[PDB]
């Protein structure tokens, strides 16, 4: 593996805080002793699990894109550290909570447009995410999005005649359509704070999703028709018919976006509310 | 038994023949130097370290599958970079090899015996949360007495993100997954009836799309076969996993519920044994 394995982290970085006590684990905010560059340290306690994590770092090492979090280093000492470029805005779900309101349609358009640039880049590299949500999209001071994982997702027998129908569908081109659906749900999440069927517990929602009709926004007046159309085309149960990331890029909902000013305003607004006391 | 890794197998067994040069590898016929109980030796040269680790887990799965209709594991050794698997010798051989040597398919009484014993085998595995996933005539061995011994040759197995942001297709893909073997079982009966599996004229790449797009297949010439035969195939070949019947349920079906004798299979083994002596 490429991971630097001969340095104890204390020389390079010093822990300075905790950003969230969370299910994924503890993640600290650190500054480099030499250059003082801000970053986030993901500290994990493991086995073969370490070998499972090693592929995760290599996936991110090759995902060099403006709208994807930048990895600065990885070290393994004192029984594995991950350094990620510090995004001062934080996750969008944390921002929505701090401001106690949903995103505006202009702000959603910017987020939607930048995520499709990220997904089109990932899918072209035969990489799926499978965990798209507001919590996985961080914000910078400049108003840009940096996509993140916060886990161990992101992927990438028998004889043919005697196989079953379910086996051909589940096992083996058109497997990228899952992220497109998750993106459509995230837009509704950022608009209405909570995702569809949030009253239910995780076990029941799975059955609830399959039988039910595709979800739509609650207040159809407030949002544009192109928003509703973009959601309707994105939220399609049939994978074969589901449009790719490239097709949605040429859609009026995001095709005419040239400025990130709307998102830049949000980060400054959320930054100010934090100081209130 | 646990795989011996410091004892050479040559001391224990002596090779006396080759049974098949195959995709899996070389398979020899062996005799125990002490007792001479006869066995089959599957010898594999593991390419990597994780290749070996996958195979040793497979052996441990078979070590716990103690059932009359499943091949018995006798020993496992790893010396000189090769992996040895010791299995009880089945004189009948695989039924697909039998069909070729006899140049004909099995009869409905012979299929009923095979079907009943396989339904007993699958019910035993599924109760232990084990799927097979590679059911075919080549994986069904035969004994002198007329009994079935199920085998793998390949590999079976014993047994993410947030749901709200999930799609419909992931919900289907991601404890009612045991029905796959039932489908492979229904196809194997057609194979033993018609020698060749369904859609054998097509190339292997095309078969995957044909299985899904087409409706479930049925037998070609039903005149020889019963409606009870046709119904059992039709009920087994159901696309929906939730609706597919389990192994215990198919046992309570007249096609195999009224079987008390394995004489039909015993006749098949004796016929094939005699044909070998010819030329
Ligand atoms: C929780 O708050 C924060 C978390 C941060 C952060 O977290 C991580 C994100 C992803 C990974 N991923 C990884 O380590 C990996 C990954 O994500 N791979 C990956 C895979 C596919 C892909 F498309 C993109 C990335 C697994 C490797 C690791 C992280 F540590 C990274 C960078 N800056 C952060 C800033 C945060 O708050 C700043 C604001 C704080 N204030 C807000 C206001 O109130 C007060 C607090
Ligand atoms: C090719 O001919 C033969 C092969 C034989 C044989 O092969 C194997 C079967 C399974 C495994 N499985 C394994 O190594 C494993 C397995 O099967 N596990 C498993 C897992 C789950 C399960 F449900 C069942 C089995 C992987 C461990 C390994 C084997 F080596 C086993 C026993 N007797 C055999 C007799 C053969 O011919 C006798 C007749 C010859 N005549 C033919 C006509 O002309 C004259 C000669």
């Amino acid at each position: 593996e490429h991971v630097r394995r001969d340095l104890d982290p204390n020389e390079v970085w010093e822990i300075v805080g905790e950003l969230g006590d969370g299910a994924f684990g503890k993640v600290y905010k650190a500054k480099n002793k030499e250059t003082g560059a801000l970053a986030a340290a993901k500290v994990i306690e493991t086995e073969e699990e370490l070998e499972d994590y090693i592929v995760e770092i290599e996936i991110l090492a090759t995902c060099d894109h403006p709208y994807i979090v930048k990895l600065l280093g990885a070290y393994y000492h004192d029984g594995l550290w991950i350094m990620i470029e510090f995004c001062p805005g934080g996750a969008v779900d944390a921002i929505m909570l701090e401001l106690d309101r949903g995103l505006t349609e202009p702000q959603i358009q910017v987020v939607c447009r930048q995520m499709l640039e990220a997904l089109n880049f990932l899918h072209s590299k035969r990489i799926i995410h499978r965990d798209l949500k507001a919590g996985n999209v961080l914000m910078t001071l400049e108003g840009d999005i940096r996509l993140a994982d916060f886990g161990v997702s992101a992927k990438n027998i028998g004889t043919p005649y005697w196989m079953a129908p379910e086996v051909v569908m589940c096992e083996t081109p058109y497997d990228y359509k899952a992220d497109i659906w998750s993106l459509g749900i995230t837009l509704i999440e950022m608009a209405q704070i909570e995702p569809p069927h949030h009253e239910l517990n995780p076990m029941r929602v799975l059955l609830k999703i399959a039988k039910s009709d595709p979800p739509t926004l609650l207040t159809p007046s407030k949002w544009s028709v192109e928003f509703r159309d973009f959601l309707a085309i994105a939220l399609d149960k049939n994978p074969e018919t589901r449009p790719s990331a490239a097709q949605l890029l040429e859609h009026p909902f995001v095709s005419s976006i040239t400025s990130n000013k709307a998102l830049r305003e949000l980060v400054a607004e959320a930054k100010a509310e934090v100081m209130e006391e």
